[PDB]
């Protein structure tokens, strides 16, 4: 799960067709779970600091849940798309706090994804 | 050069599936003894842990070759190891870069 998560997130940021792969599109369709609002002013936010900082505020809340898990996927996955590919993001740093929130969840993200 | 250091690597451990760049990186295998991923593999079986890598990643990176081999020895750890290896790849990744990043752009060059 850890590696298709690096993976999706990544491609996400760039849209690379040739790292495209098809479980992309069920880990797509949690992007209905984050309000568009909310990407916009978090991205606002990084660019008025120069800095991923925002984004790993926003990864280092609770998760609770499995739906809180998923959020923060989604979260991820719409601030790699919306902040782009020539933005110099350290992911690494964000894949540890975010597989330190959901790695619990990742048997069960499994099964709910396929 | 970050984003296709961290894709090679992940492929090198599993084939998602096909490019030139992963080819030129391909390259730099020849500058890693195999003797010595067979030695880091079985320190890291005997272990259980990514802690044998993490440790080779944190020697110090004083050229560009130094850095050309730590790609490459993580490459063939990568792939040595397996896909069923529940290895935190970004804690490698993190270290990796910490040592390499700043010959990014030397690398760039040196390889397209």
């Amino acid at each position: 799960m850890r590696t298709l998560l690096i993976r999706y997130i990544l491609w996400r940021n760039d849209n690379d067709q040739t790292y495209y792969n098809d479980d992309f599109k069920k880990l797509m369709l949690l992007d209905e779970l984050v309000d568009d609002g909310d990407v916009s002013t978090l991205i606002k936010n990084m660019r008025m600091t120069l800095s991923d900082g925002p984004l790993l505020d926003r990864l280092n809340q609770p998760v609770n849940n499995i739906e809180d898990a998923k959020y923060m996927i989604a979260i991820s996955a719409k601030v790699a798309r919306d902040i782009g590919e020539r933005s110099e993001i350290r992911w690494e740093e964000s894949f540890t706090i975010l597989f330190r929130m959901i790695e619990t969840y990742f048997d069960d993200l499994m099964i709910d994804l396929y």
